[PDB]
């Protein structure tokens, strides 16, 4: 008999060293405690109590392990008789303990084949050799891994009744020969998984693939967590004409050709994704665009009352510049004070009527980009809400808010502006606005206390409080480009860019693996330029030559390179559901949950779920890798390979689940 708390305990000696195991979690969503241990040393909390123990994992990095100088050396800061302590509680309670950046000694049962690993730029692949010990972690084993910049130590394991080998360093320059890299040890009953490579969650994709190994074994499986990668890319712009880079003095404005060919690939790329994904195509539109595009001729503009909304754009204010609220001067043209356009007037954009054709419309999301894309950093109220209201109404005249995919209580901020004037969020709340997007690098529009989390607007900072600022990654593929050349270009021009646009491709595919494997859920800014693809010169995106645009080709990296490590699914939600999944998992966050399991026998049996007074405004997610005996009514989700997540309502009395098959020990 007995019972663990499902808390992990993460030991390190710095804050630095506890963020590569606690950023990890934390995109889970597994509660642990952090235990920082000085060179003086530190105690260890209460292990256990009764017969309850109080961690289900321990985390240690790097022996947590200082140069004490003299004979001494280099040794861990944690005593003789602590470490001890530990290995006791993983005995008596069978809790797990998981070690990484540690050197290959007797205590992880392999020797080092006796040196470092590789120097600056010197490129050692490594791969999953072994992936039976968590097999719900979905890692595909074999598929090889870069370890440029994780100073490593290749091993060998020295006695193999008590330790096996899950990870493997492949030959290269230095080393002729493969060798060790992660392995598993059972001392007699104790259970330990030894890393000899370091972790750096912060910048390196491959520390982020690899955490997900550690976590599944760590926990078994099961946890109070949950494991989603979504893939929301949004198309900012449409309608509108954007200024193209290099070829200086061109314009682009998408076309129906052009749309066609993105439509006739949408289904290509999901057949692409594991299965449970589903992947589409969000964009935000610019209404004024649309009447422009139709008074471009001179019976069309009598057509559109003369035309659309114009004005003189005035130049660009700092960044985050907060305007002092009742300031400024309407842009706007006084006559129009209320959307007043035909719906004949709209038809005379070919562009148009594609969208508005419900078989194109239904195959993608849809969300507003303000009516007239006015920068609204020093903008007047009286502009903003004419911005919002005017391109709502189009949206409605036109019908794209009856769209499958729709979002009616946010907006994508035109170029990101008025998220610190005040008097625009105001204009946005007045109509039906909520929450928006950002911009992730700008820090000020991210949050400062958990990367999970969104940015909510204050009086002081923002000049209104209550709006939620959704995060959103930016990408090489720029805003003003519609060729490889062109985001080459300019990649080359305002960045360290230089190579090709595979070069480009192959930058922006390790950084977006680190975002989607740390289970960053903040979307992708891209615009309407980058879909260009109907009169384009054919490219190659791995070994398949098409005539890709540089948007197209983007995702096709992307998604590749994530199905080659995991066989995760890709879910693809609108802005709106987006901005619920943020908000709902801030405010369970704030509930404090946290799971127990029961052991009957060596044998884990049962969980039970439980929060600050048994209640919580959001369900709790559990991850289940056997099927409990019943989901008792509440919400489920188990896509593709996934494990069942169940979301456990709290309602004061805390909730049981038992094991239909129970997990050994
Ligand atoms: C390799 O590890 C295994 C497992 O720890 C060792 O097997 C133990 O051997 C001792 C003495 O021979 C026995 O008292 C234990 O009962 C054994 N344990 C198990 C689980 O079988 C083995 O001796 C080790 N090999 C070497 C060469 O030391
Ligand atoms: C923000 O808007 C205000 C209001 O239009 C700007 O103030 C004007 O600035 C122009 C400079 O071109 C002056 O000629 C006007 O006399 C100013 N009017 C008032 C009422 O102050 C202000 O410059 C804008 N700031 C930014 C950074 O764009
Ligand atoms: C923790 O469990 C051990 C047995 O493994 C026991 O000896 C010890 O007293 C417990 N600690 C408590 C009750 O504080
Ligand atoms: C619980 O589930 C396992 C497989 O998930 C079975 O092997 C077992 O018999 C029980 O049905
Ligand atoms: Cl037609
Ligand atoms: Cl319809
Ligand atoms: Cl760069
Ligand atoms: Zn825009
Ligand atoms: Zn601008
Ligand atoms: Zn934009
Ligand atoms: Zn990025
Ligand atoms: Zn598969
Ligand atoms: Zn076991």
């Amino acid at each position: 008999h007995g019972s663990v708390l499902s808390n992990i305990l993460v030991i390190a000696k710095d804050s630095s060293a506890a963020s590569s195991a606690t950023s990890g979690l934390n995109a889970y969503g597994i509660p642990y405690t952090t235990l920082l241990v000085p060179q003086a040393g530190v105690g260890l909390p209460a292990l256990n109590s009764s017969n309850v123990g109080n961690y289900g994992g321990i985390v240690v990095a790097a022996e947590v392990s200082y140069d004490y100088g003299g004979t001494t050396g280099y040794q861990s800061a944690l005593t003789t008789d602590q470490w001890n302590q530990l290995y006791a509680y993983q005995l008596e309670y069978g809790v797990r303990m998981v070690q990484f950046d540690v050197y290959p000694g007797p205590k992880f049962g392999a020797s080092a084949v006796n040196g470092g690993c590789c120097n600056t730029g010197v490129e050692q692949l490594l791969s999953f050799t072994d992936t039976s010990d968590f097999p719900t972690a979905g890692l595909k084993t074999g598929a090889t891994v870069s370890t440029e910049g994780l100073w490593h130590y290749p091993a060998t394991i020295s006695n193999s009744s008590n330790t096996k080998e899950i990870a493997q360093f492949a030959p290269n320059a230095v080393t002729s020969t493969a060798s060790t890299a992660a392995v598993i040890n059972n001392f007699d009953g104790r259970e330990q998984m030894a890393f000899f490579i370091g972790f750096a969650t912060d910048w390196s994709a491959t520390s982020n693939y690899l955490q997900h190994a550690w976590i599944t074994w760590l926990t078994r499986g099961l946890y109070a967590g949950h494991r989603r990668v979504n893939l929301n890319t949004q198309i900012d712009d449409m309608f509108l004409v954007t200024d193209i880079y290099y070829p200086n003095g061109s314009t682009f404005r998408i076309t129906v050709e052009d749309m066609n060919g993105i439509s006739a690939w949408v289904p290509t790329i999901n057949a692409k994704m594991n299965p449970g994904s589903s992947y589409f195509v969000e964009v935000g539109h610019n209404g004024n665009g649309n009447i422009e595009q139709s008074s471009s001729t001179d019976a069309g503009a009598a057509a559109c009352n003369g035309g659309g909304i114009e004005y003189d754009s005035p130049p660009d204010t700092p960044l985050e510049f907060k305007k002092p609220l009742g300031t400024g001067t309407d842009l706007w043209p006084s006559t129009p004070t209320t959307y007043d356009w035909t719906v004949a007037c709209t038809q005379l954009d070919d562009l148009l009527r594609w969208w508005t054709t419900p078989a194109n419309r239904d195959a993608f999301g849809h969300i507003s980009h303000t009516f007239t894309h006015e920068e609204q950093n020093n903008a007047t109220y009286a502009d903003v809400f004419k911005e919002i209201s005017f391109n709502q109404a189009w949206l409605k005249q036109v019908g794209l808010d009856q769209a499958k995919w729709f979002t009616s209580n946010g907006i994508i901020p035109p170029a990101i502006t008025g998220l610190h004037n005040g008097d625009a969020l105001q204009a946005w709340w007045d109509n039906g606005i909520r929450n928006c997007v950002g911009d992730n690098t700008r820090p000020v529009l991210m949050n400062q206390q958990n990367a999970m989390w969104p940015y909510f607007t204050t009086v002081e900072s923002d000049g209104f409080a209550g709006m939620q600022v959704n995060p959103r990654w930016a990408t090489r593929i720029y805003y003003n480009c519609d060729t490889p050349a062109c985001t080459v270009q300019e990649w080359i021009d305002t960045s360290a860019g230089a190579g090709s646009f595979d070069d480009l491709l192959a930058v922006e595919k390790a950084d977006t693996m680190r975002h989607l494997l740390g289970l960053r859920h903040d979307g992708y800014m891209f615009h309407q330029a980058n879909l260009r693809n109907a009169d384009v010169t054919p490219i190659t995106v791995n070994g398949v030559t098409a005539k890709y645009s540089i948007f197209q080709a983007w995702v096709e990296t992307i998604v590749q390179e994530f199905v080659r490590l995991v066989d995760w699914p890709l879910v693809t939600i609108t802005h709106q559901e987006m901005s619920e999944n943020f908000l709902a998992r801030y405010q369970r966050d704030q509930c404090g949950y946290g799971l127990s399991y029961a052991v009957a026998d060596k044998k884990i049996t049962a969980v039970t779920v439980t929060a600050t007074g048994n209640t919580c405004s959001r369900p709790i997610p559990v991850t289940f890798p056997v099927a409990p005996t019943s989901t008792q009514g509440y919400a489920t989700e188990q896509l593709g390979s996934d494990p069942l997540t169940v979301w456990v309502q709290l309602s004061g009395s805390p909730v049981t689940f038992t094991l239909s098959t129970p997990i050994a020990l």
